[PDB]
């Protein structure tokens, strides 16, 4: 739970920072809104889930989680500077802003949720949050870089 408060809170920041992102908001907004969805179920477990023993594995997941977040938050933060975005799109740093995160951040929930199902016995679904972040991230990536180029920042 020690990490949960860091993940949930960060889930709000990653969401607040992305919500206020001056660039690539399309994907950014998703990262946070999607991230929030990952912290959402926890809110029912960690907050009102009646107890929650953070085993060595559980904490390790939430650890990877809280850390994985810093990636999204860091990616959204490092991208906050338009100078970085404009130079990342045309240059294509990684083809997608927080793709590596949706990729790492995702696996975390897979290990965090699957662990919780054991430690807390809480029923979970295949990332109900919608692990399609990557599919939309790239769709918005190739579209973003190609959008801001000459198309109005929709």
């Amino acid at each position: 739970l020690e990490n949960l408060k860091h993940i949930i809170t960060l889930g709000q920041v990653i969401h607040k920072r992305c919500e206020e992102m001056k660039y690539c908001k399309k994907q950014c907004r998703r990262l946070g809104h999607r991230v929030l969805g990952l912290i959402k179920p926890l809110e029912m477990l960690q907050d009102q889930g009646k107890r929650s023993v953070p085993s060595e594995k559980l904490t390790t997941a939430m650890n990877r989680f809280k850390a994985a977040l810093e990636e999204a938050n860091g990616e959204i933060e490092k991208f906050s500077n338009r100078s970085n975005i404009c130079r990342f799109l045309t240059a294509s740093q990684d083809k997608i802003l927080f793709k590596d995160v949706n990729r790492k951040l995702s696996d975390v929930w897979k290990e965090l949720s699957l662990l919780l199902q054991v430690e807390q016995r809480m029923p979970v679904s295949p990332i109900s949050q919608g692990a399609s972040w990557a599919q939309e991230d790239q769709q918005d990536a190739d579209e973003d870089r190609r959008a801001f180029q000459m198309l109005r920042r929709d």
